[PDB]
């Protein structure tokens, strides 16, 4: 009985997996022990899908689709839109018109949206839009997606996700979600794209965080902040260096996420989905010296994931 089970009444929990993941079965034995949700690392993002025009790729995306339909896990779909992992072709070698662009977009969007949705119930449509933080100045990260389109080609990714899946939740993903400058960014462009009508379900925080990173007074003014204009919420990609092995490092880290699932339970009512962004210490994109996740370099629970296990 692990984590999802704890927190039935609250909301999902995932990971992001990869072709090792699905792989051993002393990690397949963990996720499925523990996990109702599962994110694509990397296989369903929009350079690995379509290194190049009409040339798609879906035998690795494939194999973790039909993982969540088989093992009866949900499914969430990673990328969308994005200025990174993506085909330079995609805007250019001269740079294409909006109309190409878009064209292009929807292509991109409603292809691969349309072969995983009988899974996929929540997408991150756009990811990492707005700038890291310096009201005057321009708000959104300075993309060739914005170069070429400006704020326009957030508004289309929505409308051409929601055109090909109606029923699925269309998040806005972005790190450093409790940074107070680009908090405010992030809430004034999904409020006042929501007022325009674009079908924005939802708003992904991706939760990279550290042992001394979001101070629990930021965590709950981004949660109580982007909870007055979206109805969901997913922590999409959790984790929590020990930086910036000791028993001390340890400590810090079981505060922590006492502490961020102590806010996160409180929000339970806008938040669908807790997902962390690797599998187990020994999988983690940073790398073993940040020991970022519950599990740890042999699989095993660590202290935080007993911290965050018992509650009330």
């Amino acid at each position: 009985n692990n984590l999802k089970d704890a927190y039935a009444d609250y909301f999902t929990i995932g990971c992001a997996v990869n072709m090792a993941n699905f792989n051993s079965s002393q990690q397949i034995a963990l996720i499925t022990s523990n996990f109702n949700s599962i994110t694509a690392e990397n296989d369903m993002k929009p350079q690995p899908t379509q290194p190049a025009e009409g040339k798609w790729n879906w035998e690795n995306a494939d194999k973790i689709a039909n993982f969540a339909r088989a093992h009866k896990i949900g499914l969430r779909g990673h990328c969308l839109v994005w200025h990174a992992q993506t085909g330079d072709w995609m805007f250019h070698g001269d740079l294409v018109s909006k109309e190409v662009l878009f064209e292009r977009m929807r292509t991109h969007i409603h292809t691969i949206v349309n072969r995983y949705k009988d899974v996929v119930y929540a997408w991150d449509v756009v990811n990492e839009a707005m700038t890291d933080d310096a009201k005057a100045e321009i708000p959104y990260r300075q993309s060739l997606y914005y170069k070429i389109a400006g704020d326009e080609f957030i508004k289309k990714a929505f409308e051409y996700a929601h055109e090909a899946d109606p029923k699925a939740l269309l998040f806005y993903n972005d790190y450093n979600e409790t940074n107070p400058a680009k908090r405010d960014r992030i809430y004034n462009m999904v409020k006042s794209m929501k007022a325009e009508g674009i079908p924005i379900s939802g708003i992904g925080m991706q939760g990279h965080y550290n042992v001394l990173s979001p101070t629990e007074d930021e965590f709950r003014k981004a949660l109580e902040l982007y909870s007055q204009v979206v109805d969901n919420i997913h922590i999409t990609e959790l984790d929590v260096r020990i930086n910036t092995l000791t028993p001390e490092a340890d400590a810090a880290q079981v505060a922590q996420y006492d502490m961020l699932f102590r806010v996160m339970r409180d929000y339970k009512h806008v938040i669908s989905n807790v997902t962390f962004w690797n599998g187990y210490d020994g999988d983690s994109w940073l790398d073993q010296r940040n020991y970022p996740l519950l599990f740890d370099e042999n699989l095993l629970p660590k202290s935080s994931f007993s911290s965050y296990y018992k509650v009330l």
